[PDB]
């Protein structure tokens, strides 16, 4: 699959169009709003930055690289070890149904793109998004950083927009929002992605 | 050569939640599907190749590429020449101030991102959006290729998801049109950022 491809696949992945239904962290802001903590755009930017270092960089980021390794090295077994590990860091029942909801909803498409997905993997898959996300990763053969700047983003946007729904915030306050909080994505998304087992 | 940063700049750069409203050629799709031209999926495809190869790849994406080259050299004289001929090649008086439109409201992000922008440039980006995207690709330092797969992307999503409404289809047919009208620009954009000025 051409360099081309592969960058229109990645901004289709990154879409807030995609059809799956929210996002993890999101309970954490409607709390801290209700809570008076996130009154503006600046303890807005404050408390998402706190949920990508200690939520996205030590739980999600660091589970969608080993289920990535995991898919190319074709060890299901060690996809099915790590994607349970994800389920118990979601530790509440409801974010673990969240999570296999946002599964589901991914393992139509990854099965409508590649009928190809093994029925293990598609079964992987209704388990989390991040699982069908890193299958389908390696059969497109997009390097795992390229994956992750297209989970970050979506991460991102997600939590803007609801922020604009939550605070509020304006449309024109969001894109600079998004810009900042991308800044210190690509920062920090290196260090998350190198990260030893002992930190998830 | 694309950095993490300028990765996710491009990234936003093609979001549906940019807020900038509708996209070029859109007027179309309204009198096809009114007239019975688009009853599905499969016409919606045909009626979108043909804007993408007849429209899209002979004015907007050709136009982009001269405004970029004009932005590097410091030729606000040539942008502004370019700009006028991509008004003319609206035809309209009501497409025209669509472009207009659009640029107005590119334009109050873009001065909100970077201040920095020379009023003459601001000036040209409330004609159009292309002079602004033009003029930020080359302040970000983002290689035209890149830029124009990010415009690309932004388009081909707009109007899948308009026909979603218009047609109407859902939006598991959507995923599955957006990866095929991805392949088709891939394969066609970089003859259209080839094309000579005759072809225009």
């Amino acid at each position: 699959m051409s360099t081309a491809e592969q960058r229109l696949r990645l901004m289709q992945l990154a879409s807030s169009n995609l059809p799956v239904g929210g996002y993890s962290w999101s309970q954490g802001l409607e709390w801290a709003v209700e809570a008076g903590w996130v009154p503006d755009v600046a303890a807005f930017e404050r408390w998402q930055r706190r949920q990508m270092t200690e939520g996205f960089f030590t739980v999600d980021l660091p589970l969608f690289a080993r289920l990535y390794r995991a898919c190319e090295q074709g060890d299901i077994a060690a996809a099915q070890r790590w994607t349970a590990y994800l389920l118990a860091c979601r530790e509440t029942r409801e974010l673990r149904e969240e999570e296999r909801n946002r599964g589901a909803a991914f393992a139509r498409l990854l099965s409508d793109w590649q009928p190809d997905c093994p029925p293990p993997w598609r079964s992987l898959c209704q388990q989390s998004q991040l699982a069908g996300m890193a299958w389908l990763g390696v059969r497109w053969r997009i390097a795992l950083p390229e994956m992750a700047l297209s989970l970050g983003y979506s991460w991102i946007e997600s939590a803007v927009m609801a922020g604009v729904k939550l605070v509020p915030f304006g449309q024109q306050a969001a894109q600079q929002l998004i810009l900042r909080l991308c800044d210190h994505y690509a920062a920090e998304m290196p260090r998350a992605l190198a990260a030893p087992d002992g930190d998830i």
